[PDB]
């Protein structure tokens, strides 16, 4: 939107028009390295932030993310963003902190020093960031065989809400 106090939604608005103004298929249609970086990689960011979401609180636990990254790593190889693979466990390749709301997130870091100052905000700023990006990177999963976002984050959030529960 656009006002004098975008509040009710500031980053996430200025994010919004961001992601929104990003093109991430825009991205994609002039980048065919975009298409393909980009697209394994969003996903490839559920398959970490799973593996962040889901060790954050394993992390209390004193649990075992590596067999849960393992899972994440399933669909992070049938997804299409295999690279990696250990004690019978696999990492997908292009796996990072999601391509899409890095910059996102940078530009939000860059511009909204108010909301980024805590060090946990622009941590949670990127979460709901790559949620939003699934609304426009979800037509990068159209072709091919690429899963969505959701259909992806929730088989990839099964692994994570998996090894999030366990007696607790």
């Amino acid at each position: 939107e656009g006002r004098a106090v975008l509040t009710s939604k500031t980053v996430k608005d200025f994010m919004l028009q961001k992601l929104n103004s990003l093109d991430i298929k825009g991205n994609a249609s002039k980048d065919p390295a975009y298409a393909r970086q980009t697209c394994e990689a969003i996903l490839s960011a559920v398959y970490s932030n799973n593996k962040d979401q889901c060790c954050k609180l394993l992390i209390s636990k004193g649990v075992s993310i590596t067999p849960f990254l393992k899972e994440i790593g399933e669909a992070a190889q049938n997804a299409g963003l295999p690279g990696e693979i250990k004690n019978g466990v696999f990492t997908p390749g292009g796996a990072g902190a999601n391509p899409f709301v890095v910059p996102l997130i940078a530009s939000a870091s860059i511009k909204y020093p108010h909301m980024f100052i805590n060090h946990n905000q622009q941590v949670s700023f990127k979460a709901y960031a790559e949620k939003i990006v699934m609304k426009e990177v979800t037509p990068l999963f159209n072709k091919g065989t690429m899963p969505t976002p959701q259909q992806f984050q929730l088989t990839i959030e099964n692994i994570a809400n998996k090894y999030l529960q366990n007696a607790s």
